[PDB]
C-alpha cells in the first residue's frame, strides 16, 4: 500500500462466495463520519494471482478515493458499509464485539 499517508487502517476480510469461483479477499479501513477510504487485495488459488469480481462503493466516502481502477476496494468500502453500517448487529463502534 505505497500511499502518501498512514490511517489507523482497521481490517476487513471476507470471502465472495457469491461468485462461483468464489474467494476470498482483504481491504483495509479507518474512520470518518462521513464513511471512509479502502484498498482491498483479492482472492487466491493457489498463490494470490486470482481474482473476483465486485467493483463499487455506497455514496459516503471520507472525501478521498480508492487509488486507481480499485474495483474491489471500492466494493470493499460498501462492504464496510454493510458490515459497519450495520445496524442489524450494532453500530460502528459496536464491531469490535
Amino acid at each position: 500500500e505505497v500511499l502518501a499517508d498512514q490511517m489507523e487502517e482497521m481490517i476487513a476480510v471476507v470471502d465472495r462466495m457469491e461468485d462461483e469461483p468464489r474467494l476470498a479477499l482483504v481491504a483495509f479501513k479507518e474512520m470518518s463520519e462521513s464513511w471512509d477510504v479502502v484498498f482491498s487485495y483479492i482472492c487466491d488459488s493457489m498463490l494470490i494471482e486470482s481474482s473476483n469480481l465486485p467493483t463499487t462503493t455506497h455514496p459516503p466516502k471520507p472525501g478521498d478515493g480508492d487509488k486507481g481502477l480499485s474495483d474491489l476496494d471500492d466494493y470493499g468500502a460498501n462492504l464496510v458499509w454493510f458490515y459497519l453500517h450495520e445496524t442489524a448487529n450494532g453500530g460502528k463502534a459496536e464491531y469490535k464485539q
